[PDB]
């Protein structure tokens, strides 16, 4: 599995390059992993993943949330991989080929697909939720090895880890603005997403410190 | 909204040149090009301007919103600012999700799609089993404008039963996924079409061709 430093992945979800890069930099030290979406990506274009790749010592994982049809899919995995991206966030709820697609791309690539299960908003009680046992299950028939689950609800992600097991690899957002906690969602994933807490504090290395201090027993 | 012959062209292919090229020899018969993900990440949100400038075409960005709100507001705000006039988004994620871009949409004078069913073979395992109360939370929203499955036109009917015959629907899936032009449009206000025109041996022929078939539904 990748080696996640600190167990802490940022969310850089800034839309100015000149900003981003900054607060990138700044936490730098604590954080070796670092998720770009469309927010900065719509912003600034898939040259924001070479810029970050050339700027800091970071892995990328491109969130770009792929919920197309099967062909489709595949082209935006192509894409993302030719821009230098090591990871891409796939939705399961379209279905098996909508997954495989991505899955065969990512194998052909050399690159890895994290499967989402359970988004950690309000909204996702009203029909994600109630799939999101049978998405995991069928993630682990596709054989992917990657997934992201909730911090806000500690019960679904207690549950979703037992489906997928323990040798498959677990990230988690929702921590700190949307409510969930570092230590308690590390009982379950392997590490954990955080955008906002970081990136709009007035000292973002200062939030990372912190952060990582309250989970220092579990590194 | 109204689309020139009912006709929407998915524009996926993913080189700059290509994509012009084709689309101006299909000009004559489109006035909307639906732009995904495909051509945008390989080159740039700035070809939703240059559409603009070369076509004048309507542009809807299908970028199958499906983030929590306020990533999903964000997502909007730099679609929108790159000149989009709609977006599509995903119902699956739920009502907050989808109202965060519904409030931009209303902020910066655009449309919202909401999908409903996919087309593909996999919108069987979860999203058709909840497409009908998607499209009836589209309703309570005050969504007026819907993406349903050209290839299952029972489907496509009912959907269009949930939103009524005010509300516009457009349609994908159709000719390379197995999904018919007219029979699409019974139900459909317009239908999208990407590689039977973009990968035609005659893109503009092709484009002539599937007009031509709905000709007496204009
Ligand atoms: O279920 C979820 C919830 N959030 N996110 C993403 O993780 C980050 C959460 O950032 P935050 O710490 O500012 O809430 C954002 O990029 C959000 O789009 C997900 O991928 N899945
Ligand atoms: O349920 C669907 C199926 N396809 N599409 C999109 O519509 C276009 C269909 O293209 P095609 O005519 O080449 O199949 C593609 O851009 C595809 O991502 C959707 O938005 N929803």
């Amino acid at each position: 599995v990748m080696d996640v430093m600190n167990r802490l992945i940022l969310a850089m979800d800034l839309m100015n390059r000149d900003d981003a890069l900054r607060v990138t930099g700044e936490v730098r030290e604590y954080i070796d992993t670092v998720k770009i979406g469309y927010p900065l990506v719509l912003s600034e274009g898939m040259d924001i993943i070479a810029e970050f790749r050339k700027r800091f010592g970071c892995r990328i994982i491109a969130d770009f949330k792929v919920a197309d049809i099967p062909e489709t899919n595949e082209k935006i995995c192509r894409a993302t991989f030719k821009a230098g991206a090591d990871a891409i966030i796939v939705h399961g709820f379209p279905g098996a080929d909508s997954v495989r697609a991505c899955l065969n791309v990512a194998e052909e690539m050399g690159r890895e697909v994290f499967l989402l299960t359970e988004m950690s908003h309000p909204g996702a009680e009203m029909f994600i939720q109630g799939a999101a046992d049978e998405i995991a299950r069928m993630g682990v028939d596709l054989g992917v090895k990657n997934y992201s689950g909730p911090s806000t609800r500690p019960e679904r992600l207690s549950r979703l880890r037992e489906i997928i097991g323990q040798d498959s690899f677990l990230i988690s957002p929702g921590v700190g603005a949307q409510g969930g906690d570092p230590g308690e969602t590390l009982r379950f994933a392997d590490a954990i997403i955080v955008g906002r807490s970081i990136y709009l504090a007035d000292n973002p290395a200062a939030a990372a410190a912190g952060i990582i201090e309250s989970i220092k027993d579990l590194l």
